[PDB]
């Protein structure tokens, strides 16, 4: 299987993240407010999301980054996010740790390619 590590925190403690791989929930973790590893494996290869899902008075998420087999991917290198307030809407802008609306970050398919290598 796959390992996927997950590192986040809430700004309140309520906030709730899912790990999504091809569009299928592998996991569901209730953040707390310090940053902290979330561990979860499978064996689905598609697009890995950290999806933020509940939304509510005082409540946002930031994720630091991930770690898919042992290969660390940032929040704030990935160009896809949807939750982030800025531009005055969400999802306002790639790059950025947070996720303020429900929404999510896209990390990627599981596994990347390069000039014919794999990883
Ligand atoms: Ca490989």
């Amino acid at each position: 299987s796959n390992s996927i590590t997950v590192r986040a925190r809430g700004v309140n403690g309520q906030e709730s993240v899912s790990l999504q791989v091809g569009g299928t929930t592998v996991q569901t973790w209730t953040l707390t407010t310090a940053m902290q590893d979330y561990t979860a494996s499978t064996s689905l290869t598609g697009e890995i999301r950290v999806a933020f899902t509940n939304d509510a008075t005082g409540r946002d998420v930031q994720v630091d980054y991930i770690v898919v087999n042992g290969q660390t991917r940032q929040a704030e290198n990935q160009s896809v996010n949807t939750g982030v307030w800025a531009n005055n809407q969400c999802g306002g802008s790639g790059n950025s740790e947070w996720l303020h609306c429900n929404g999510y970050i896209s990390f990627g398919n599981v596994s990347l390619e390069h000039h014919h290598h794999h990883h």
